[PDB]
């Protein structure tokens, strides 16, 4: 589980999205495994704006943050799961790290802010799905 809190935003996996998630919808993109819910508080969070390939994540089946080299985003095959089928996820960037399925929501942040969050995983990979091109985040 986890969340990035920026400005009036709430951003979370689409697929860990709580009741009160889908009740205030600002955005969401199935493709992408992100839904942003409005807040009534404001968030501290500042989303990275860069091309960064290197950062560090936060893996809650180790209490561990570990640095990681990671690729661009991309349209990476993602295996099916309780949550969605077989299918072609969009903006996803891997490394090589530990990641279990409770781990998606933990924060990936370079020295220029968040990069996104824990996505995928599996077999020694973990995934995470990039936030850097919403731009929109940072406004209204
Ligand atoms: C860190 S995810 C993980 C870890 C280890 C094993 C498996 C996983 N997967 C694949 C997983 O449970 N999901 C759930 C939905 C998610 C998605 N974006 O499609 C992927
Ligand atoms: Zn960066």
């Amino acid at each position: 589980s986890g969340a990035i809190y920026v400005g009036n935003y709430r951003v979370v996996n689409r697929h860990l999205a709580t009741h009160n998630d889908w009740a205030n919808l600002v955005w969401e993109d199935s493709s992408r495994d992100l839904l942003v819910s409005s807040t009534t508080a404001q968030g501290c969070d500042t989303i990275a704006r860069c091309d960064c390939q290197t950062g560090v994540y936060y893996c809650s089946s180790r209490r561990k943050h570990y640095p990681v080299s990671f690729s661009k985003p991309s349209l990476i095959f993602v295996e099916a799961s309780e949550y969605y089928p077989a299918r072609y996820q969009s903006h996803l960037m891997l490394a090589v790290g530990h990641s279990e399925p409770g781990d998606c929501g933990g924060i990936l942040r370079c020295q220029h802010g968040v990069v996104g969050i824990v996505s995928t995983g599996g077999n020694g990979l973990v995934g995470f799905a990039d936030v850097r091109d919403l731009l929109w985040l940072d406004e209204e």
